[PDB]
């Protein structure tokens, strides 16, 4: 079991090695694209970049780049958008690439301020009155309503693509107390966050794959998507022992560098499955626990 697994690795705390041994192993694919020079503007941060093999291309003729990747687990048979947050001058490509990728959800998992310094574009209607016009890309978004939960934010947006006027309904997830290369307050929070996702379509096959963006895209991205397939993989089979943590990370590893940035991430993912495990094991009732210890109202 991934619980023998766990207090094995914590009785002799040694999360760091294995989270080093994951680093050791990870894939490193080209990412010949993203370092063009005429890309240099479109990336946050110099060192977290899109593989090319599975970079999301823009359909525009003009620069398909984005720091986006589609991320794809062919077993669990879900698929996820990884991308940074947008920049002042990338909103318009975002907005794009949730157009043409036809998703139905976007998860937020960072604030647009944290510790001192801004880390991601406003990019969408914080007001309804007040929507955004994304010039560039062609794209009118519209705020058209919100519900506050003390630790997250559920937005409907209407994104319409002015050129054929037809338009999309979006949802958008945001967490706001999970801290830059930090952990949720609780396993109850982070479950009960992760299944208003589920709860919602926006991980459903009849949907283009979720966006899901931090900061860069990778460490608290890493650590939602990571959770969601473990709970996946295990509720297709009804095992949780046929379920490898570490393998999983490496599968989604192939297709975007540096998911789950510290080792308590690693142990919070850990955490994070072994609780849903109740739920997946035929357990609904946990549910309610969760949204309770949650306080999320
Ligand atoms: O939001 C996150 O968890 C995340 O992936 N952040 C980050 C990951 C990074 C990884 C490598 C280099 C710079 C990074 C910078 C950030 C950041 O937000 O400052």
């Amino acid at each position: 079991e991934m619980e023998k697994e766990f207090e094995q690795i914590d009785k002799s705390g040694s999360w760091a090695a294995i989270y080093q041994d994951i680093r050791h192993e990870a894939s490193d694919f080209p990412c010949r694209v993203a370092k063009l020079p005429k890309n240099k503007n479109r990336n946050r941060y110099r060192d977290v970049s899109p593989f090319d093999h599975s970079r999301i291309k823009l359909h525009q003729e003009d620069n398909d780049y984005i720091n986006a990747s589609l991320i794809k687990m062919e077993e669990a048979q879900r698929s996820y958008i990884l991308t940074q947050g947008p920049l002042p001058n990338t909103c318009g490509h975002f907005w794009e690439m949730v157009w043409e990728q036809k998703s139905r959800g976007v998860v937020m998992l960072n604030r647009v301020m944290e510790k001192g310094s801004l880390k991601c574009a406003q990019y969408w209607p914080q007001k309804e009155e007040k929507e955004m016009i994304f010039e560039d890309t062609n794209l009118k978004l519209t705020l058209i309503s919100e519900d506050i939960k003390t630790y997250y934010t559920v937005r409907q947006l209407e994104l319409e693509n002015l050129t054929t006027q037809e338009t999309r309904e979006i949802l958008h997830f945001h967490y706001t107390t999970w801290p830059d290369f930090g952990v949720p307050e609780s396993p109850a929070s982070f479950l009960n966050f992760l299944f208003k996702v589920r709860e919602s379509g926006s991980l459903s096959p009849e949907h283009g794959p979720v966006v899901v963006h931090c900061s860069a895209g990778i460490g608290r991205s890493g650590t939602f998507c990571l959770a969601d397939t473990c709970l996946l993989l295990m509720d297709k089979r009804k095992d949780p022992s046929s379920v490898d943590i570490k393998k999983v990370l490496l599968d989604m590893r192939k297709f975007r560098m540096g998911l789950i940035q510290t080792a308590d991430q690693l142990r919070f993912s850990y955490l994070a499955v072994i609780e849903g495990a109740k739920f997946i094991m035929g357990d609904s009732s946990v549910q309610d626990q969760w949204k309770e210890l949650s306080h999320e109202d």
